């Protein structure tokens, strides 16, 4: 229960661009389609028919805190690009939780898409899903945003294939109930606590290790900072091509300075994406089945 006719008329007038009326949203309370910490996500439907996402974002319980909440609202649709989750705007109810409306994903988390065994995906397919996570990446880092949780169960997977980067903002939680994620951590990050978009460059190669073993859980076999310090690191998947490995290696350099940027990555990555032509199936390891 937040008292709305406190708002503010000329933030009102200014969070307009990001707030959907409640007449314009249709939840569907019935239909969990995700699950976080934070609230969960229903199937939606937004007028002026567009399917969508819908989250109950239960930690905004005061009007206090709905001028921030709608300031998050405003930074997070300027994340707008091809390869990011984009927010289709924000609901606020007299009665209950604000909602966060996102895009509908089809496909869902690309982890989970690349898992299924009904789906035969390609080198060529996946090499694209990480061309076009280096390209969302590309433009986070541009806009100074530091992701900290990139990992292929937070990039979720639309219709036409598309992926987006997601898993921050309003958005941000920990979806997957199995879980901090110290495997996708860079070294001094695991050390320091500190995260850079050099360390967001740590965790994309450990997200081209997840593509290329269709999302094998990494380090299958635990103290992850001694294990890397020994002088290890992932082994090349079976599926993964040599300069792909390669490029991994690069992204898990000891020196974070050393490391590419993804405005290097989309370009490595690229190359290497336009030498295939999706005649080479990529298939799950006997190994790696069912590790969890
Ligand atoms: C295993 N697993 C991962 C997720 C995940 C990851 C990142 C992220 N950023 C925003 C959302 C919420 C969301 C958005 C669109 C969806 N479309 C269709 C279905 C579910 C949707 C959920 N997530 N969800 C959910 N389950
Ligand atoms: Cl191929």
């Amino acid at each position: 229960h937040i008292d709305l006719s406190a708002l503010n008329p000329e933030l009102v007038q200014a969070v307009q661009h990001v707030v959907i009326g409640p007449s314009s949203l249709i939840v569907h309370f019935n239909e969990v389609i995700g699950r976080g910490h934070f609230g969960c996500v229903y199937h939606g439907t937004l007028l002026d028919k567009i399917h969508c996402a819908v989250k109950s974002l239960n930690r905004i319980t005061d009007i206090g805190e709905v001028s921030q909440f709608l300031t998050e609202g405003i930074i997070m649709k300027d994340f707008s690009h091809p390869n990011v989750l984009s927010l289709l705007g924000i609901c606020l109810r007299s009665e209950g939780s604000p909602l966060v409306v996102l895009p509908y994903m089809k496909h869902g988390d690309l982890r989970n898409f690349i898992r299924n065994e009904t789906h035969n995906p390609t080198v060529k397919d996946l090499i694209g899903f990480g061309l076009q996570v280096a390209k969302g990446m590309k433009f986070l880092a541009s806009k100074k945003f530091v992701h900290r949780d990139l990992a292929a169960r937070n990039c979720m997977l639309d219709e036409k294939f598309t992926v987006k980067v997601a898993d921050f903002g309003l958005a941000r939680d920990m979806y997957d109930k199995e879980f901090l994620p110290v495997k996708w951590m860079a070294l001094e990050s695991l050390q320091t606590q500190k995260f850079t978009t050099k360390s967001d460059v740590w965790s994309f190669g450990v997200l081209l290790w997840e593509l290329m073993t269709r999302g094998a859980p990494p380090y299958p076999d635990f103290d992850i900072t001694v294990y890397l310090l020994q002088g290890r690191r992932l082994l090349q998947p079976e599926y993964c091509p040599d300069p792909l490995y390669e490029v991994m290696l690069k992204c898990w350099h000891p020196k974070a300075e050393m490391r590419p940027s993804f405005s290097e990555l989309v370009s490595r990555i690229s190359a290497i994406f336009s030498t295939f032509i999706g005649e080479h199936y990529v298939h799950v390891n006997a190994t790696y089945v069912n590790v969890k």
